[PDB]
């Protein structure tokens, strides 16, 4: 089912270079796609669900109402603790969660709901996972914690995914440890990924390498997928005219069709993109 | 072109040299990576490397740019005849790119083989045989190891002397010597990109340290602003300081570049590369 | 009279500091055990120890002279407090064996707790008090890190200017400010164990790069002379100098110390730690 | 195997070392000097060699006096093998006569590769194997360079210990441990030929500094009586000592030779030896 990272981690880790050191300067951009992964998420984990009233169909998908479906531990501490949030409050929309836990609303009688040290947290986190170490460094008025990269093929493995969607003629997902062949939900995962990562405004980072008509045709290819599915249903009949992974329509097919009853959360799923193409 | 005898690696390794027990000097990371910077520049400078002319580039940050080959015949230069090897048999790759795996910057396993190693090493070797620095053994318990004192203090003053005409003059005026004769090829541009490669590495200020700390604090951030004038391509020459330092360095590179005609391709590697020291304390 | 408001390792390390992004500055052994001798020598101008005045000292290297405590109340300097603290009770030890564990640059395990830990972050909380530093967070990627810029560039550069005044200068006239008044008792001293711990330190070159190299040259040399002539007891205050650098060096001090009395067996602990910074070429 | 891991030129070299990293010592020439002294203290009491057992010698001193080769096989160390080389390939010479050979000090035309070379830094090698140090690549501004600082620093205060055992307390109680077992033969022959080495060495004053001025003084001294009497042979092991300091050292070195007899042909080697080590000062 669950694959070893996050979609929070796999965003971080889409900010870092390969040795040591950081790409994007960190911005609230960034720490808002994050909470965006967590409720993501949340639905993948079968924890949430789109709140089941016809009603919700008058109103944007990132206006509609999330239920709480099961309040059980998942492990993950960012996850658990906007999980306890959650089970104690009427059911709130996609967007106004996304904005509490950014501390990007303002409201009294809730205080406070914004997560705190996201970045750190998901730093112990991915040193737990082993993907990153900790190195001391020395400076001049004090000594510092320092987390350079440990296991480059986990970054590798991720950039690959990514490339395979949004340059590769045929996507075609290879596995690993950390995500693997029996992942539940495997194209939807790396989907969300690339919609992650292109609100929090890093998944450029993966495109550096590549000649001119590529680099193009990723990020047009990626708002074209943004497009697709951030509507409920999906829209999974429209072809794409560039040149590039040209069944992710048939692949998602076969997937949805392998997971059924799960509609009530890949709808929140789609919200979460809503958000992410509006930033 | 008419190059000048240090190469601006070398350059930049004075800049962080010590006068007396030099190995002391203090030697990171930044100072590292900057000198990959320099190789680039240096390598476009000498008509070797230019963009590669696509104008699909301009949708692109400079220091992302692809970069091509253009004459491949030895430099004379070790650190940068091995570049250009490297170059000469791999498809076109960006700027930062190029920094990156000379430096080992990156995990690319079929590329391990790309970053330079002994630059210090070979960098001071020919400081010993461009007579800046001389050799001398030094001697403590448990071992004796060959140390490299200055042999001639007038090279490094020479350009801390360019440094400050920038920097500090209300109008810079620089002056010439052996090293870095009046006929050199863009001799303002090879000086600001002493300036930037400088600022990179972390030790521009090194030469500032005496001067009262306003002289002080207006250099560093005039240097700040010729980073910023000259990482966008073309450079935005119409843009004058506020700060009443190197007035006159607009007008002197417009000339500089009104003769020379026909380098823009390379022009343009330099501010990317120059784009890379700006975003090095990331 | 009274205490200047910045101790001497507070002097030392803002001659290694850089004025933007002073966290890249460079750190090492040789400031950090510099930073040890510079709290001796605190001690030893304010009061608080003496060298033993026993007369078979005399056969030995000043470095290897024991010391005692004398008076050992709060300074106020949290870093003096506690190193005053391990010498008020135990056996006397010499200067450099002092310094050697306050360093923990020895081995001898009966004494592990004798370093002192946080050196650079308690100077540095000194120098924030102080007026000299703000503090301000900067944001990396994936944490956060307190950052201490210059509040008072005014201070590092009266610093800097004793230090050119001695060296760089046809006749020493020094200049005072809050920080050092003209009040300060032994003055002089103090600014010429600046120098010598800086020397030590290998942070006093960077105080001279902006000068021309003959300037520069010059500066050093009579900087290894002030360390010849006052690592010795009592001090060599004949010897001319040949370099026309502070040439009224000798005459200055010397009314420095008449005009100051009975203060010789602290006077002398200061000329070990001199001889230390002599030494420092050795770790 | 009852030989101690340490060579007694490790334990010299150790004595200019500070404690963890950096030296107390500039390398000069009597340092060098003293250490071909060892290596003979060392092979004498590996048995590996003796005074020639001729009655002229006795109208010599002791430094002046020859010695032969008894065995000549391997020990491990290379120092130490390659002296053999040229000791067992070679006429009878006086034990001064080597030192000087050895150590580059006198010249001879017809032995011109007999100086031993690299010695300091193949000393270092060996320390660095036995794990009393490490090796630790540094970086200053134009070159790496490695280093070798103190891995085990507890080896170095044994040494330290024992020293200060016979030069310091008034008795004398050797301390033991993995590197110089209670079980090594001429375990106090050993120290004292330490304590000797290092006063030639001049390194001796390096592990005395943390002490009370008298105690330095008495130091000394008591390194000078000990040097004096067992640079004569056979040791005058009856004179007693006007210092309380080691005084029981007489008694117990006669247990050793007592312990451990028939040797004496070895034992005057290293008198020879001691008495080269106080002819440098």
């Amino acid at each position: 089912n669950i694959p070893t990272l996050t979609l929070m981690e796999e965003v971080l880790l889409m900010g870092l270079r390969d040795r040591e050191g950081y790409l994007s300067f960190w911005n609230d951009s960034i720490s808002y796609a994050l909470r965006g992964c967590i409720i993501i998420e949340l639905a993948l984990r079968g924890k949430i669900r789109i709140l089941d009233d016809s009603a919700r169909k008058r109103f944007d998908l990132s206006e509609r109402l999330i239920e709480v479906i099961d309040s059980s531990k998942t492990g993950e501490v960012l996850l658990d603790e906007t999980l306890q949030l959650m089970k104690n409050d009427e059911p709130l929309s996609i967007s106004n969660w996304i904005d509490l836990l950014s501390g990007e609303t303002w409201n009294l009688l809730k205080i406070n709901y914004q997560l705190k040290q996201v970045r750190e947290r998901l730093a112990k986190g991915l040193v737990d996972k082993g993907v990153l170490r900790t190195e001391m460094k020395n400076f001049f008025l004090f000594d510092m914690a320092t987390h350079p990269i440990a296991d480059a093929s986990c970054k590798e493995a991720i950039k690959r995914r990514v490339l395979s969607v949004l340059v590769s003629r045929n996507m075609e997902l290879s596995y690993n440890e950390y995500f693997p062949e029996t992942t539940s939900f495997k194209i939807i995962r790396t989907l969300a990924l690339i919609c992650g990562s292109y609100g929090a405004n890093v998944l450029e980072n993966v495109l550096t390498t590549l000649e001119y008509e590529k680099r193009d045709k990723a990020i047009s290819r990626a708002e074209e997928i943004m497009a697709q599915f951030s509507q409920y249903p999906f829209d999974l009949e429209k072809e794409t005219e560039l040149g590039v992974s040209v069944n992710l329509n048939k692949e998602v097919k076969e997937e949805i069709e392998n997971n059924p009853g799960h509609d009530l959360q890949l709808e929140v799923i789609a919200g979460v993109f809503e958000v992410f193409s509006r930033m």
